[PDB]
């Protein structure tokens, strides 16, 4: 019978914002107030210009905030005054200690965890938001266990995100699940019920799933493992189709076909990258090393190492195809970001592909449209950088005089390039080796202009 | 020109259901489906088919007699058809070089040597057996030995992709239909020949044109895909039992990602059925052939999961009988490897029966449609004779005994009189449940008096 | 054609005396020796050579300036050659992929470069490094790509400290080229050049792949012979047998040859362990886990030979040797040279300077600022001291190591040396050079202990 009139999210992050903000935008009469350590942030959002872009998130904000939407940097009356409160901070992976770069971090939801119960009192709903692991909201539980009050009531819930960086608007106002894990006791499913109505107000009934507390944590994991093993999978695959005479396109498409295998993620590719999919992997796996699963360790283990390989083995060919040796060869990186169409680069196939060229003494020469010069040095510092490393203002400046074009980014910019003049002004014999298939197709005139093409999942 | 009378070299569960489903497609085509085994072609001109398929027996009796036939006379088959199928067993190697990893082609060549010892003018010889990639090239180059004036054979692979207990629907309307074929002029010929035949029912849209090696490897890498995710979920299953969480939860919060797909998330004892097991380990095996020991491991772990799932399984039913087993009465229900099939090959009860045997105990097995002999001959290689019972009915074979095994996931299971199955049973009584039939029944089998445990869900 | 101009990118211990010797042989052909050390260069041209090899020093000065000639000038050297030898280095690769395994062929890649950007018409370039199987493909690859040159193997067989008259008197000649019209007149003109002073039965023709490969598996024999009578060795130590006396036994055998059967302390210089090293990164490639596991074990059985001895030392000295003389006989890798690279000396050394020993050491023919460098990455500094002379080096010392048969070090007096030593005294004989003179040694009070012996 509980009604959640107002709400507080710690954390304006990726997550916590644009979350909150479909919240405010959906239920005009319940309060939103997102907060967040960071001020900087915080001021950002109640700018025009927002901390993080995502299609249709300026408009979404701009309908509400100041009306049932607010952003602040006030944490603590936020919280005593909210009904439900979202935890929304990051789990890092832990960069020192036990689970050194693998295991997750969780001193920033123990801080939230801490700082709620000093400034809570009677009734309220606790959910975290961030990619947990299995139990960690057992950790809450426990907090709040230690430090309880006269009328002290919290409730603790699993609601994960599953927005994709780049759909996010998207897929908050369309979702194709909405889940929500509690105690299946009589005070979790009163708290799962009030969570539930409050997505009830524009996501329908049948889409809004209820588990129990660790069957939600455990599946925003798994459902990461699942796609980076569809990556990981097909790269296997085109390596095998490149010593078979295959072609991994005609076997993706193949697959897919089967309805229950289903055609989205099978395009092979370098390597995946992105900030959550590696990180997930390696969580799960020290998990299971934790609970004396070292079975069930070594079987995702195999995503990680497989998408190791896949980059390991194209910077094999491109060394191997350079007559074995690179060192003081002007090479060209087509390509920075993890993906295409966006400005991260957390993990992204181009920092490996380049930290292995850059081991044997090649002079790399980098170019993306959208990823900042500085970031680029940062990625490959940690200086080695300065002697081989040369960020290029454009593609054409980055391939005149080299041995080799490496594409490593799927920008489609690199499909309308003047193929032609690369030529003239490269090393003979020219190497093409595209690590993103954008070339697909362009083989035959790419060929007889003498280029040299190597592709991954073509012999 | 067209294909008018058909040859199908093998008919067993593939070459029977799709030459039947052909013939009641293509009234103007003549299919003879032919093969070694006398009792079986005797089985398919009767009205017991050899093989249990949900609506297999209309779709032959439609046809049978008129364009459909089943023979023995391999030899003249041959010669009368334009179209040779080649759908023999390629079983894994049970002896000699890749013993139990590499695919035993005896039955492929024997076929090939016999069409081409049969053949005069054209023919287009075609491979639905699934075999390692390169396996055309092998016939093709017997075909190139064996050439005599006017003898011209063209080979193309048409993986099958099926599943029993769903062949009359998989073939009358197939996600898709693969042919793989020579770029050259007369293997277009060939393949375009073929694409006529499934054309009378199966819309140019849903057929697959490739190059032979594509083709082949789809059809490995279709299965492996499959098998993954039933590893995946597994492995998940012993990941909830130890966190608490539910596969079933978990399965159908991934499912509904559109990416993901909700089906063949069906956590089991260990996935069975002729091809799974064989054809990873014929992937991994020719992964080592070519100096891909990355991808042979990673693959290997497919069939490394699924043998942990079912060693697991075992070793709860042997660990809650206090680790002793001797003598103790056992019902094991369900010994097909899936359910609406007879098949039993590779099935999940025959390792859990003989982990069980192995433990000394008293088996009473019943199922619904494996034969009383197969049964028998699967569990032999007498310990049968001292330890194994084949029951007639359920109830039967629980009377006495200290454990429920359920294996195969038929519907019947769920229906059972357990409230009687309880009374007659050893205490403490166990119901294991290795399909999760009893889902949503465990309260009411609880207050019974009946322990119950089930992959994925801790106890 | 007749070669009548003849360049060597590489002036080292292979391109110096191997044009020293074209020359001195074949009064009518210009051979000019390049090199980018211009110290070297000067060296060459020089009172004191750059590289210690016994009849090298005659065989220079007879012709440097007739027509031999050593120069910086890279360019202009290729561009008059009508041949253009390639002996530049492939060490073994110490980054990036496959390091510590693969040879590093980046100055190899540099000459073709350089070769095609700075000559035209008709040229033959020759490959004498030592290379992996099929690496003559990828200079005919440059060559095809930025277009008449052809491409030959002519592998070299001298071994240091004898490669004047193994240059003079050679085994064989190998010559590898393609099987082509063009590619057989090359190899027959590249036999003119030899066949002023090498019979033609002793000119061996086969293709660019079989020669690239008998290179490497003949230094693989050679290695090979040594480790396996080095394992002997540890065999003998341990039933009372003797090296020497089983090695002399197995060499009267015809079919097994008297060759190479010299127990010691481990082999060395620059191309054995690394061509052993290179062939077993040849064979993960090729899928071949067999011959490359099979082959790993003459570095292993090497590697082992030289700890084996080192502990031998720390062992025997009541186990611990921090802040102990000890004296160093020999830090060439061989005898007649003073060619350090790879030298079971550095090894020992190290292992001894691990315990905090302090190290004196000694050798006739090895410059001081080339065991300095050697022995360094200070450490060196607070351990590591050399010697003048031999005597000065076992002053005060506990143990007198040998790791190099110079001839000289049966000539000591050891009467003299015992003296002065600290007691306990040792000698670990590390090249059988003493044998016979034990009982001497024993008399005198030295204990003495070396390979192959109980
Ligand atoms: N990036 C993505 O696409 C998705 C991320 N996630 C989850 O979100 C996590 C990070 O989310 P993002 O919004 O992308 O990161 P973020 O770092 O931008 O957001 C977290 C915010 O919380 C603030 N914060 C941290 N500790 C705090 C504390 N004690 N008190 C107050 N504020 C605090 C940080 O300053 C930061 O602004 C991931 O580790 C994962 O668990 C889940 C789904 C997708
Ligand atoms: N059973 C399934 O679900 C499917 C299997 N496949 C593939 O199809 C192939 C056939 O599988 P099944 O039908 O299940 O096997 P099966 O063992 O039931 O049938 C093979 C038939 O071929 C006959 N045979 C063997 N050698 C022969 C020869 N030299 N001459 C004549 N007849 C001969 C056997 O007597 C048998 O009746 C396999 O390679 C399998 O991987 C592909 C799709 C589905
Ligand atoms: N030392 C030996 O006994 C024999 C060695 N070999 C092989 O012959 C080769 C020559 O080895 P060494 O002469 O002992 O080594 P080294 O290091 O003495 O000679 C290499 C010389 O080439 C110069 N060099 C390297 N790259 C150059 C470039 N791009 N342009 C100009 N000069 C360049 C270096 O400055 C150096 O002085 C090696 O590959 C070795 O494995 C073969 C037979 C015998
Ligand atoms: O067919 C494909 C599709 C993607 N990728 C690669 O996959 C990586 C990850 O892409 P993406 O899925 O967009 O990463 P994220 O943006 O981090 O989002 C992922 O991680 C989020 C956090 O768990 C989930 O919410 C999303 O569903 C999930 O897609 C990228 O480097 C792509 O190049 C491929 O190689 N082949
Ligand atoms: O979610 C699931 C789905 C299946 N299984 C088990 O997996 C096995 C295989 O199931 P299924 O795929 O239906 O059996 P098959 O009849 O062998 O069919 C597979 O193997 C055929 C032979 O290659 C292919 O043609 C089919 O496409 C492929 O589905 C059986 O033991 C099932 O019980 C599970 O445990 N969980
Ligand atoms: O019976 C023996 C023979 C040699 N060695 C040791 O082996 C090492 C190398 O000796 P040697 O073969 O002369 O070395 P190199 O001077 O490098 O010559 C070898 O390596 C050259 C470069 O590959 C080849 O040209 C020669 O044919 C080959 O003998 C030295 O440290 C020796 O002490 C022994 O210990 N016992």
């Amino acid at each position: 019978m509980f009604e959640i009139k107002k709400i507080c999210c710690i954390g304006a992050g990726y997550v916590g914002g644009p979350t909150c903000s479909v919240i405010a935008h959906m239920c005009p009469e319940i309060r939103v107030t997102v907060v967040d350590v960071n001020e900087s942030r915080i001021n950002a959002w109640n700018s025009p210009t927002l901390p993080i872009y995502e299609p249709g998130l300026k408009e979404v904000v701009e309908s509400c905030r100041g009306k049932n939407l607010f952003f602040s940097t006030n944490i603590d009356d936020a919280i005593k005054e909210a009904d439900l409160v979202f935890i929304s901070v990051n789990t890092p992976t832990k960069t020192y200690g036990m689970g050194k770069g693998r295991a997750a971090d969780l001193k920033y939801i123990e801080a939230c965890a801490r700082r709620i119960v000093q400034n809570s009192n009677g009734y309220k709903i606790v959910t975290e938001k961030s990619t947990v692991p299995v139990r960690a909201a057992e950790s809450i539980r426990r907090i709040f266990d230690a430090n309880t009050k006269p009328n002290l009531n919290l409730q603790v819930l699993s609601n994960p995100e599953f927005l994709a960086e780049g759909t996010a608007i998207k897929d908050l106002k369309n979702p194709d699940r909405v889940l929500i894990g509690g105690d299946e006791t009589p005070e979790g499913q009163r708290a799962v019920q009030a969570l539930c109505a409050v997505y009830e107000h524009w996501v329908p009934r049948e889409k809004i799933l209820t588990t129990n507390t660790w069957s939600s944590e455990l599946s925003k994991l798994a459902a990461n493992l699942f796609l980076a093993q569809r990556i990981s999978s097909i790269n296997s695959i085109s390596a095998l189709c490149e010593a078979t005479g295959a072609d991994v396109e005609e076997v993706a498409t193949a697959i897919g076909m089967d309805q229950r295998i289903g055609n989205k993620f099978l395009k092979a590719s370098v390597g995946f990258g992105g900030s959550c999919f590696q990180k997930d992997v390696l969580n799960l796996v020290y998990l299971c090393e934790a609970l004396n699963l070292p079975e069930v360790a070594r079987y995702w283990q195999q995503v990680i190492d497989m998408n190791d390989y896949q980059r390991r083995r194209f910077a094999s060919r491109i060394i191997d195809s350079l007559f074995n040796t690179v060192t003081d060869k002007k090479i060209a990186i087509l390509g920075f970001a993890f993906k295409k169409d966006t400005g991260d680069t957390r993990e992204s196939s181009s920092i490996y592909i380049s930290k292995y060229l850059m081991d044997e003494g090649a002079h790399l020469h980098i170019y993306d449209p959208k990823v900042p010069r500085e970031q680029i040095v940062v990625d490959l510092s940690h200086d080695q950088v300065s002697r081989l490393v040369t960020i290029s203002k454009d593609p054409y400046e980055a391939c005149d005089g080299a041995h080799a074009v490496v594409i490593c980014t799927e920008w489609d910019m690199f499909k309308e390039l003047d193929y032609e003049r690369i030529h003239k002004k490269m090393l003979k014999p020219a190497f093409i080796f595209d690590g993103r298939r954008v070339l697909d197709g362009l083989h035959n005139e790419l060929q007889t202009i003498g280029f040299q093409i190597e592709t991954i999942g073509k012999k």
